[PDB]
């Protein structure tokens, strides 16, 4: 579902914003989902990105930034293709983004980045993730 996506999305970036000091108000199988999705985030930030360059360097998201801009910069992410290690990374550059955003009082543009997030998550990962077990598998892997 496209709309299960969309809460997915919204959950892991209300949950950054909150950890990061910023306010969130900008908008079971499934909570074990968002468990370990902001667990994989929070873990990824703190052992894995510094090992990459900076993705947030190559966008600055400003209210006339179109998704394409967007859209090829995630690319990168995904230069090798799809794993869930690259998807929690999606994660954590989305919520990078947003509290980028709210920082620099562009706080409109967190919903947007969402809307954004669930575009890409639906067309370029979906598959794949429906191809390697679904959400699902990814509790029994990363819960
Ligand atoms: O296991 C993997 O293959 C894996 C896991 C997690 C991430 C990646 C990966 C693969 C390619 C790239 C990357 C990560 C990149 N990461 N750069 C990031 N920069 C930031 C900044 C803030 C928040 C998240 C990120 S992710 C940019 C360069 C291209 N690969």
């Amino acid at each position: 579902m496209s709309q299960s996506n969309r809460e997915l999305v919204v959950d892991f970036l209300s949950y950054k914003l909150s950890q990061k000091g910023y306010s969130w108000s900008q908008f079971t199988e499934s909570e074990a989902v968002k468990q370990a999705l902001r667990e994989a985030g929070d873990e990824f930030e703190l052992r894995y990105r510094r090992a990459f360059s900076d993705l947030t360097s190559q966008l600055h998201i400003t209210p006339g930034t179109a998704y394409q801009s967007f859209e090829q910069v995630v690319n990168e992410l995904f230069r090798d293709g799809v794993n869930w290690g690259r998807i929690v990374a999606f994660f954590s550059f989305g919520g990078a983004l947003c509290v980028e955003s709210v920082d620099k009082e562009m706080q409109v543009l967190v919903s947007r980045i969402a809307a954004w997030m669930a575009t890409y998550l639906n067309d370029h990962l979906e598959p794949w993730i429906q191809e390697n077990g679904g959400w699902d598998t990814f509790v029994e892997l990363y819960g």
